C-alpha cells in the first residue's frame, strides 16, 4: 500500500505516464502514422491492460493535495462519476485486450478509438 | 519510442516507481512485516517481472539533463560498468521470478535480499 | 500419577489451555493474521506435539465429576468414540509435527487446518 | 501472545500445575518414595525443563487482578527480586537437566533438591 499520500499521487501519475507510452505505440500503428505490426502492437495491448488495474487503486481519501497533483477534487465530491469514467476505461481495456489477442487491425483500430475516448471522457471532468 | 529525451526521463522514473512500490510489499511479507500469502506474493512478483524490463531501455544518448532526472554522468561514461549493474538485477529478478512460481516463503525470501542487493548495487554507481 | 481425581481435572485442563496458546500462534500465522517465521512457528508446533500426549492419559474412570470438569459424561460411557476423536487428533497433529519440521507455509497451513478440525470434532462430542 | 489480562493468568497458572506434577514424579524417586527409573527421571525432567521456560513470560503489566491469580503485588513493585528468584530457579533447573542426562541418581536427588527450594524461595515472597 502506500505509506504517504504523495507516495499514493506518485504511484498514481507514474501508472498514467506508463500506459500513455505503450498505448500510444498503438495508437501509432491505428493511426497509420507507423507500421503495423500483430505481435509488438500485442505486447503493448498486454502491456496496458496489466498497467490499465493499478493506477484507480492509488485514489484514496487523503491524497488530494500535494505532489503536484492534478486531480480535481470532483474525483471524491462526485465518487459516483468517477467510478463511472473508471468503468468505461475497464470495459474499452477489455476490448481493447481481446482485439489484441485476434491480431486482427480492424477490431485493434476500433478498441483503440473506444480506449481513447474513454481516457478523454475522465479526463475532462476529473483532471487538470 | 520517445519523441523528446525528457519523455524517456519521466519513463524510466514512473517505471522504477512502480517496480519499488510492489517490490516493497513481497519484501514486507518476506522480513516478517506483513502476513505472507503466496498468491499476492506472486502476483507482486509478477508485475516486478514485467516492469523490470521496461526503465533500462529508457536510458539512451542524450537522457542526460533534464526531467529532474537522478541519473549520474557515469551511466554514460561508464556504459559497461551500467550493462554490468544492469544484468545483475536481470539475473536477480529471474530468481525471484521463480521463487514466485513455487510460493516457497525460503526461496522467495532469498530471492528478495539479492534483488534488493542489487538495487543498492547500481544505485551506489549511478544513482543521485 | 494423580492421588486425587481433582488433580487429573486440573491436569488436563491446564494442558488444553497451553496445547490452544501455543497451537493458537501457529494458527494466527498460517490465517495471514501475523508474519510468519519459520523457526517460531516450528517452536510452537515442537510444544504442541510434545503437549499433546498429555492431557489424554487424564481421563481415567472417576475423573468425570468436581474441580469444573466440562468433560461431558460420554467420554467414559462411549469410550470407544473418545479413544476414536484422540486418534484423530494424534494423526493430525503427526502431520502438524512434519509440517514444522519442512518450515513449508503451504504444508502448515493445510496441518493447521486438520488440527483445528480434529479439536472442535472432539469437541462436539464431548466437551461442555 | 495473550489476548486478554485472564489469558496471561490462567496461562501461568497452567504452566506450574504441569510443571508441579512432573517435577513430583522425579521428588518421590529421590525420596525413594517411587523405584528409580532413568528413563522416567529422564523424560519427566525432559518435560520440566521444556516447560519451566515458560510461566515467566506471562507476569506482563496489567495481569496483576482477576481470574483467581495469587500473585503478590510484588511482583511487580520488586520486579528485581522478582527476577533474581526466577533466575536461581532457572538455573537450578539447568542442573536437574543435566542431572537427568547423567542418569546419576545421587546428581538427579541433588538437582531435585536444589530446584525444589527454588520454588519455594519465589513462593515465600511472591506468592498467596
Ligand atoms: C487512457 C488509456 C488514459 C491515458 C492515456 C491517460 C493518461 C494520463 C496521463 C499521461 C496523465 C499524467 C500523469 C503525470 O502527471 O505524469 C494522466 C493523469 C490523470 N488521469 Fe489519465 N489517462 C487515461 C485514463 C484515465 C482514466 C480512465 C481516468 C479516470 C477514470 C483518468 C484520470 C486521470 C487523473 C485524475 C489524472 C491525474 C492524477 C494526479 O495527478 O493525481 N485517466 N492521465
Ligand atoms: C530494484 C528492484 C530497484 C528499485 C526498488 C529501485 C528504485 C528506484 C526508485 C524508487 C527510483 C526513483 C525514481 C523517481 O525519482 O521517481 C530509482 C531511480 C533510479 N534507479 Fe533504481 N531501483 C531499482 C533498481 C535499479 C537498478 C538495478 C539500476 C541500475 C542498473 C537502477 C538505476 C536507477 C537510476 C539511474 C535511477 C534514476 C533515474 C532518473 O532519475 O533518471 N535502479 N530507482
Ligand atoms: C486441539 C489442538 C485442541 C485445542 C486447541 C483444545 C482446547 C481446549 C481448551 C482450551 C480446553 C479448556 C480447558 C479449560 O477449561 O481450562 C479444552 C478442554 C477439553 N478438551 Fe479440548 N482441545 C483440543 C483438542 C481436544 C481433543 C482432540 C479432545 C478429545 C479427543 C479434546 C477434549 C477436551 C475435553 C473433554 C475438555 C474438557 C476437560 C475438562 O474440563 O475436564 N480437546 N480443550
Ligand atoms: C518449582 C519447580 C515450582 C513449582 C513446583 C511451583 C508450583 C506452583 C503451583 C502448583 C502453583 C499453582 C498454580 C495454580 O494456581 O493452579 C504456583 C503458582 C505460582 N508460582 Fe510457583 N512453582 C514453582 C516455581 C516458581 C518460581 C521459580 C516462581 C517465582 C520466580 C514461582 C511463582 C509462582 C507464582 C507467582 C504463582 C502464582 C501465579 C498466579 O496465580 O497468577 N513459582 N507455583
Amino acid at each position: 500500500q502506500f505509506q504517504k499520500p504523495g507516495d499514493a499521487i506518485e504511484y498514481r501519475q507514474s501508472a498514467f505516464t506508463l500506459i500513455a507510452n505503450h498505448f500510444g505505440r498503438v495508437a501509432a500503428m491505428a493511426q497509420g502514422k507507423a507500421p503495423f505490426d500483430a505481435k509488438v502492437a500485442a505486447e503493448n495491448i498486454a502491456l496496458v491492460s496489466t498497467l490499465s488495474k493499478l493506477p484507480l487503486t492509488a485514489f484514496g481519501p487523503g491524497t488530494d493535495k500535494g505532489h503536484g497533483t492534478e486531480a480535481k477534487p470532483a474525483v471524491w465530491s462526485d465518487a459516483a462519476g468517477f467510478k463511472a469514467a473508471a468503468d468505461k476505461f475497464a470495459a474499452a481495456v477489455d476490448k481493447l485486450d481481446a482485439a489484441g489477442k485476434t491480431g486482427d487491425f480492424a477490431q485493434i483500430k476500433a478498441a483503440v478509438g473506444e480506449t481513447g475516448g474513454a481516457c478523454k471522457g475522465c479526463h475532462d471532468k476529473f483532471k487538470e
